[PDB]
This record gives C-alpha cells, sequence and structure tokens, in this order.
C-alpha cells in the first residue's frame, strides 16, 4: 500500500470595505414566557429556555475560512 | 496499491465594498409563551424554548468560504 | 491498482459593490402561544419552540464558496 | 486498474453592483398559535414549532458557488 | 504500508476595513419569567434558563479561520 | 441647499499584449538655425527655440486614465 | 446648507505585456544655432535654447492614472 | 453649514511585463551653439541655454499615478 | 460650521516584471558652445547655461504615485 | 466653528522585479564651452553654468510615493 496526500490550498480571502458608515440597532422591549410543572435531561441534552437575544456583529472583515481534512482506514 | 492525492485549491474569494452607508434595525416588541406540563429529553436533544432574537450581523466582508476533504477505506 | 487524485480548482469569486446605501429593518411586534401537555425526545431531536427572530445580515461581501471532496473503497 | 482524475475548475463568479440603494423592510406584527396535548421524537427529528421570522439579507456579492466530488469503489 | 501527508496550506484571508463609523444599540428593557416545581438532569446536560442578552461584537478584523485535520487507522 | 455627490468610478482600462517585437528608429542627421536681434518676455511666456528632438517612448502599456472634478458655488 | 461628497473610484489600470523584444534607436548627429543680441525676461518665462534631445523611454508598465478634484465656495 | 467629503479612492493601477529584452541607444555626437551680447532675468525665470540630453528611462514598472485633491471657502 | 474630511485613499500602484535584459546607452561625443558680454538675474532665477546630460534611469519598479490635498478658509 | 480632518491613506506602492540583467552607459567626450565678460545675482538665483552630468540612477525599486497635506485660515 502506498498513499500521498499533498494538497495544495492557495485561496486568497480576500474583503476591503472602505466603511461601514453609521448603523442603528433600537427596538423596543418585549416579553417571554414559559410555564410547566417538571423535566428530565439525559444523554447529551442542549437547551435554552427562555431569553432576550440583542447583538450588534460588526466585523471590519469578518470572513469564516472554514476546512475539515479527514482519512481513515 | 498506489494512490496519490494532489489537489491544487487556489479559489480566491475577493469583496470589496467601498461603503455600506446606514443600516437602521428598529423593530418593536412582541410575547412570547410556551405552556405544558412536563418532558424528557434522551440521546442528543437540541430544543431552544422560548426567544427574542435580535440581530444585526454586518460583516465588511463576510465570505465563508468553506471545504470538506476526505478519505476511507 | 493505480490512482491518481489531482483536481486543480482555480476558481474566482469575485464581487465588488461601490456602495450599498441606506437600509431599514422596522417592523411591528407580533406574539406567539404553544400549548401541550408533555413530550419525550429520542435520537438526534432538534426543535425550536416559540421564537421571534429578528436579522439583519449584511456583509459587504458575502461570497460563500462551499466544497465537499470525498474518496471512498 | 489504472484511474486518472484531474478535474480542472476554472470558473469566475464575477458580480459587481455600483449601488443597492435604500431598502425597506416595514411589515406589521402577527400571531402564531400551536396547540395539542403531547407528541414523541425519535430517529433523528428536526421541528421548528411557533416562529416570526424576520430577515433582511443584504450581501454586496452573494455569490454562492457549491461544488461536491465523490468517488468510490 | 507507505503513507504521505503533505498539506500545504497558504491561505491569505485578508479584510481591510479604512472605518467603520458610528454605532448604536438602543433598545428597551423587557422581561422574562419561567415557571415550574422540579427537575433532574443527567449525562451532559446544558441549560441556559432566562437571560437578557446584549452584546456589541465589534471587531476592527474579526476573521475566523478554522481547521480540522484528522486520521485515524 | 441639500447636495449629494457619489460619482461611482469602476472603469477597467485593460490593455495586454502578448509582445511589441523589433522596432527600429535610424533616422539621419539634420541642421536647425535661428537668428534675430532682441527680444523681450513677460506674463507667463513659455518658448522652446532651437531643437532636435529624437524620441522611442515605448511603454509595454501605456494606457493614460485622466479625470478632472470639480464644483463651485 | 448640506454637503455630501462621495466619490467612489474603483477603476483598475490594467496593462499585462509577457515581452518587448529588441528596440534600436540609432540616429546621427545633427547641429543646432541660435544668434541674437539681447534680450529680457520678466514673470514666469520658461524658455529652452538649443537643445539635442535624445530620449528612450520605455517602461515595462506606464500607464499614467491622473485625477483632480477640486471644490470651491 | 454642513459639509461632508469623504472621497473612496480604490484605483488598483496594475502593469505586469514578463520581460523588456534588449534595447539600444546609439546615436551620433551632435553639436549647439547660441550667441547674444547681453540678457537680463527678473521675477521666476527658468531657461536652459544649451544642452545635450541622452536619456535612457527604463523602469520595470513605471507608473504615475498623480492626484489632486482641494477646497476652498 | 460644520466640516468633515475623510478621504479613503486605498489605491494598489502595482508593476511587477520579472526580467529587464540587456540595456545598451553608447552614443557618441557633441560639443556645447555660448557667447554673450554680460547678464543679471534677479528674482528667483534658475538657469542652466551649458551641459552634456547622459542619464541612464532604470528603477525596478519606478512607480511615482503622488497626492495634493490642501485646504483653505 | 467644528473641522474634522481624518484622511485615510491606505496605499500600497508595490513593485517587484525579479532580475534586471546587464546595463551598459558607454558613450564618448564632449566639450562645453561659456564665454561672456560680466554678471551679477540677486534674489534667490541657481545658475549651474557648464558641466558634463553622466548618470546611472538604478534602484532595485524606486518607487517615489510623495504627498502635500495643507491646512489655511
Amino acid at each position: 500500500v502506498q498513499i500521498v496526500y499533498k494538497p495544495v490550498d492557495l485561496s486568497k480571502v480576500t474583503s476591503k470595505c472602505g466603511s461601514l458608515g453609521n448603523i442603528h440597532h433600537k427596538p423596543g422591549g418585549g416579553q417571554v414566557e414559559v410555564k410547566s410543572e417538571k423535566l428530565d435531561f439525559k444523554d447529551r441534552v442542549q437547551s435554552k429556555i427562555g431569553s432576550l437575544d440583542n447583538i450588534t456583529h460588526v466585523p471590519g472583515g469578518g470572513n469564516k475560512k472554514i476546512e475539515t481534512h479527514k482519512l481513515t482506514f
């Protein structure tokens, strides 16, 4: 068995941006309610229960390059 | 068995943007309600229950390059 | 067995944009309601229950290049 | 057995856009309601139950190139 | 068995941004409520219960490059 | 008074040239003579008097782009 | 009075040239003569009097971009 | 009075040149003569009198970009 | 009075040149003569009188970028 | 009076040059002669009188960037 694995990555990921300018995120307030009696969690549970998510994600360049190489035998 | 694996990636991912200008995200408030008695989670559960998601995702260049190489035998 | 795998990627993904200009996302508030008694989750459940999703996704260049190479024997 | 695999990708994906101009997304509020008693999920369930999806997806260049190479024996 | 693994990464991830300009994130206050009787957690539980998430994520360059190489026998 | 001045220039000025090849500029000699008695210069004079101009202007790409923006009140 | 001045220049000025090749500028000698008695210069005079100009201007890329922005009140 | 002056320059001025090759500038000798009695210079005089200008201006890339911004009140 | 002056310069001035090759500047000798009696200079005189200018200006990249910003009140 | 002056310079001035190669500047000798009786200089005189200028200006990269910012009141 002879294997060779020479992936040649080169990829430029360019993004210039001379300006972004003013931004405004001014919503109003809102309510949340959840009601139950009991529960039970098992084996890799993930659960957000009740939230108010206000975000302002502003990268001056936010290029997400991602990769996943993987071999197996 | 003789294998050769020479993927030659080169890809430019360019995105210039001289300006973005003003932006405004000004909604109003809204409510959420959930009601039950009980539950039970098992084996890789994922559950958001009740949320108010306000986002302002503004990359001055947000090019998502992604890849997935994979071999097996 | 002799295998050769020389994929030559080159692809430019260009997108210039001299300007975006003003943007406005000003909706009103709305309600959500869910009602039940019980539940039970098993084996890779994914469930959003109740949400108010406000988004402003503004990339000054948001080119999604994606790939998936894959071999097997 | 002799195999050769030399795909030569070159594809430009260009999209210039000198300007986008004003945009407005100003709807009103609406309600949602779901009602039941019980449930049960199994084996790769995916279920959004109740939502208010407001989006403003504005790429100054949003070219989605995608690929999928795949071999097998 | 002879294996060779010479991945040649080169990828530039550039994002210049001459300016970002003023930004404003001025929402109003909202409430959250959750009500139950009891619970029980087991085997890798993750659960946020009740939150008010205000964020202002502003990188002057926030390019997320990520990778994942992986072999196995 | 409200003025807005957003000229969006984009113009490519491309000129490839795979080769120019041999060139020869082999003229002969010539004479020049000027005769007078006196003179007098005033207020932004420009005067070449007597010259032998041999030039070989060979740009491998000599695209003259020029512009002139101008406002006034 | 409200003025805005956002000229968005982008212009590529490209000129590839794979080769120029041999060039020859081999003229002969020539004479020049000027004769007078007197003179007098005033107020921004410019005067070349007698010259033998041999030039070989060879840019491997000699693109002259030029601009002139100008305001006034 | 409110003024805004946001000129967004971006202009690439590219000029590749894989080769220039041989060049030859081999002219012959020439004479120059000027004759007068007297003179007098005043107020920003510029005067070359008698010259033999041999030049070989060879930039491997001689792109002259130039600009002139200017305001006034 | 409110003034804002945010010129965003970005301009690449690129000029690659893989090679220039042989160059030769082999002219012959020439004479110069000037004759007068007297003179007199005043108020910013500039005068070259008699010269033999042999130049070989060879930049491996001689891009002259120049600018001139200027305000006034 | 409120003034703001935020010029954002970014300009790359790149010039690669893999090689320049042989150069030769082998002219012959020439004479110069000037003749007069008297003179007199006043108020910022500049005068070269008689010269033999042999130059070999060879920068391996001779990009002249220049600027001139200037305000006044």
